[PDB]
């Protein structure tokens, strides 16, 4: 019943903030509509796999908060194997390469490609982000879809398919379903094109030795009896002096304030008295999430390092029903996997399948990708649909449609009366991700840390010191990445000559 | 606790739906959330306006279920005044008109606007009105906002800025909120461009005398006991021999079937057990509400009428906060006012002021599209935002935007176990409106008389017969109108 916060949502997000509030001698409660902790995190335990990440896994440089949090609760990362090479499948074929990006060796594709990545990251630098909405041409950017702005931007096809891959597999969204702004701001805050996309020195770098599942689950194991599992909570009145939060279960509590660590458009499943403002009771309507199927393929076998690849395949067409893949072998050697996912329209397609069916279809995939007969012979399969999670939504996070990050944006982590707002999607830097979960639950114990007048304003937002771990390399250009021309920027060349 | 069928939600939908089964025979309860009945209508009563519709409001022909309805709780209608001459502002300036459409003079600019209007109902005769992701272009238009349609189409801003206020107007979005083939299904699934846009003859011909939340209302009146307010749904539990649905204020009630007759968002608002199918999962989280504030300002006489104005303004751009007005002046020649909408952005926009602010910024646009010192001096002021509430989400519909219809929208009416699915979204005919609410209601109800063996599947959806108080006349066109080449047709031909 009675206590100081109340944290609906017992993510990462909800775990980070009650902890902090927690080791600040607050009494806290969080309250978990699951009959388990983590969210869009879930460690599967079984003999077959040993464990496995099923929801969110990789983490990164640069993703400082997280290493920290996961440090002190005694956990370790091992970096995710990238020893060979990387496989591009373009057109029904395979072309193995080594860096981030794929080679483009015809000089007009070249510059086409050159000209797409530097001009997200050259559109990026113009978005704050704290308020992607101030962006001189935020509206221009807002009205626009990520389709549109392809469109425009790719001068060749090659350029746009690739381009729309990298859309599909960072926002598990299609580039006609979301805004330009909103995916603009979203590269740009987790540091840019290169760091994104980036296996060594970018988010896929590494994961955690026995699973992500352990960051809530060492949080709950701190905070004992704190965590109330299979509470959803279905009502929250702040009409009197201490507010009032309802669950499903019928059980009432009662706080000084509230952490609301869910996503944004899961408050749907709350009724408020009074009711929200005309802003977020529209915002909530307006923002849902990604569509995806997370699949792991075991083998016997790493079988794909003896041909010199190391697992990773970024696999462009409309038959493949994976994207990418990374190898999740474990550390060890041993329990050998791929792991792709299944994207966007491709979730909802291919949901209709049974496992096997979508096993069949995967390893057929593999095989040729691979040129491998090996990739035929599964020993084990796991996969989660997050479509389907009622207390999700969706994954990995919400996206923005055109026109709504401009119009309902600001609104997002703004306080309502005593309800203060958590979870990744009020992040600033890394949001969508663990790392964001970590900053914003944190940030949002802080704000009620400042309400209650322990800590100056100037402490509710604080940097953190980088991994000692996990050291960041710098993102680099070429003096010839920075200055070759666009496809247009040539004919105008052209043109000026011919003249 | 126990009856036949739980009505979630006491609007037009659900008290039509509610009727039709009670009349059956069956057990029937409403649970609706708000202390009222009628949802996105919404009638105030006050000595100073005898009455007035804050919510929907218009009813016209070809609309033959609502129609139906009203006259059987003994409602009449009244003709919405269109005697004197239509305003369309632009740049500053007023030219009235007679018809429907604002007239246009520059020869390029003619054959822009004709050709938009026109490609409108091409498009749509394309879509299926009960399958509009069937349409055979259905993913290309889907995958695009009305803005980039109307930048291709529209070779003029003159004919790109109506088309716009048109879009806002008629779905209280922006154009670059909302796929292109969702619009177009809409405005085919009305009837097209012309029955959408007119009051003669069209979707605003009239409105009930006392008010559109008589419907509800009288509704109610005849379900007695068997409607229950301030009754939010919080819980739906299909997991045992009858449906369990469970209030916010503690109350469990038992049924055979649930009819769901909110908008399709709101479904979120309900924990469901099991979980819901994935793709409906998704989908209610995908499908916003539209923005609206409705603002009706009145004064001693409807004094526009002595300048051959009927009070229908069409007003374009930026500054103005109200691009669209009625007049709302009552049949007996009182209560003069007029009706105007703050759509989309601007209601997002112009929330942040007073009542009274937003009052002076009304009648002093009002002052200088109707060119009369009368528009200063206001007698009285109700409104209306649509936006602020918990349990519609906005006004007057519910919109999809670019990529949904085609992925979501087979599940909008599919049936979940026993749970059915009323509101007007899931009609297949002016779905948006009132009538769209009817139509829905029926045909829910009548799903669940087929599943409990009462009716013949081909009963489930029933034909309306044309009212004979409000009978269509046919929409036409001229000779030019049809063949009149776009601006690059007539490039080509050069
Ligand atoms: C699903 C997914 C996510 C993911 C990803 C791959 C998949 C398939 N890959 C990632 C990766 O490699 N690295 C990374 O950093 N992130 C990755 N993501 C995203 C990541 O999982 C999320 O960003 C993060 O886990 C979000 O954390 P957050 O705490 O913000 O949100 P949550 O996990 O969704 O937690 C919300 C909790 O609230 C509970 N809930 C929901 N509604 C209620 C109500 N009404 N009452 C009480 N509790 C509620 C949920 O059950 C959940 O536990
Ligand atoms: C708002 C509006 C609507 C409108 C319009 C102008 C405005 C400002 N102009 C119209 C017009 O001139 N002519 C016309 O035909 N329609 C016009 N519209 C739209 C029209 O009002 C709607 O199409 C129609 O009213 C919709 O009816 P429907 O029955 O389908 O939906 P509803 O009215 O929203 O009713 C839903 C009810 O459900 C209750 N509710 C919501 N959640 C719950 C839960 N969880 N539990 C129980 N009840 C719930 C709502 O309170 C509501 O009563
Ligand atoms: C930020 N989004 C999350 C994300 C999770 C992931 O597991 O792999 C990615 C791989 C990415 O890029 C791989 C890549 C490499 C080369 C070209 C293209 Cl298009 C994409 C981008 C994001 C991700
Ligand atoms: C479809 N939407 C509902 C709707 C309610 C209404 O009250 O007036 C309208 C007026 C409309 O059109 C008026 C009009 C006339 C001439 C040109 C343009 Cl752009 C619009 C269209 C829809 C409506």
């Amino acid at each position: 019943n009675k206590c100081d916060v109340v944290v609906v949502g017992g993510g990462i997000s909800g775990m980070a903030a009650a902890k902090l509030l927690h080791d600040s001698g607050l009494n806290v409660v969080v309250l978990e509509a699951r009959d388990r902790v983590g969210g869009r995190t879930y460690t599967l335990r079984n003999q077959k796999v040993k464990y496995v990440d099923l929801g969110g896994s990789y983490v990164g440089p640069t993703q400082n908060r997280i290493l920290r949090l996961a440090k002190e609760l005694g956990l370790e990362t091992y970096k995710v194997n990238e020893v060979e090479r990387l496989i591009h499948h373009v057109k029904g074929k395979s072309y193995p390469f080594r860096g981030p990006f794929p080679p483009v060796w015809n000089p007009i594709t070249y510059l086409d490609h050159n000209n797409f990545w530097r001009t997200m990251d050259d559109m990026g630098r113009e978005i704050p982000s704290d308020a992607p909405w101030k962006a001189p041409l935020a509206e221009e950017w807002d009205n626009m879809t990520m389709k549109e702005l392809l469109d425009k931007l790719c001068w060749t096809e090659s350029a746009k398919q690739l381009a729309t891959l990298f859309v599909n597999l960072c926002v598990t969204a299609e580039t006609h379903e979301v805004s330009a702004l909103w995916f603009l701001w979203y590269v740009k805050q987790c540091g840019g094109t290169t760091r994104i996309i980036s296996t060594t020195n970018g988010g896929q770098e590494r994961k955690f030795v026995g699973g992500s599942g352990q960051v809530s689950e060492r949080i709950m194991d701190l905070l004992g009896d704190r965590v109330k599992l299979e509470r959803p909570v279905i009502y929250i009145d702040q009409t009197r002096e201490n507010v009032l939060v309802e669950t499903l279960n019928h059980e009432m509590y009662e706080a000084k304030y509230v952490i609301s660590a869910i996503p944004p458009t899961l408050g749907m499943k709350i009724h408020f008295n009074p009711p929200l403002p005309m802003m977020r009771n529209q915002m909530i309507t307006r923002v849902p999430l990604g569509s995806v199927i997370k699949c792991i393929v075991y083998y016997k076998e790493p079988f794909w390092r003896k041909k010199d690849y190391c697992g990773t395949m970024i696999i462009d067409g409309e038959e493949a029903p994976v994207a990418y893949t990374l190898d999740d072998t474990k550390p060890e050697g041993n329990y050998a996997a791929i792991m792709g996912f299944i994207l966007a329209h491709k979730a909802r397609k291919l949901a209709r399948l049974t496992k096997e069916e979508r096993l069949k279809k995967l390893c057929e995939l593999y095989a040729k990708v691979l040129g491998s007969l090996e990739a035929l012979e599964p020993v084990h399969y796991e996969e989660k649909n997050w479509c389907e999670e009622q207390y999700s939504g969706g994954c990995y996070t919400t996206y923005f449609p055109p026109g709504i990050l401009t119009q309902y944006g600001r609104v997002l982590r703004q306080p309502v009366d005593r309800i203060y707002f958590a979870g990744t999607e009020t992040a600033t830097h890394w949001s969508g991700y663990m790392e964001g979960a970590v900053e914003a639950g944190e940030r949002a114990a802080r704000e009620i840390l400042h309400a209650m007048g322990k800590i100056p304003e100037d402490e509710i937002w604080q940097s953190e010191p980088e991994s000692v771990d996990v050291p960041a390399q710098p993102i680099t250009t070429t003096f010839l990445e920075r200055h070759l021309p666009s496809v247009p920027g040539l004919l105008r060349l052209i043109g000026l000559t011919t003249i």
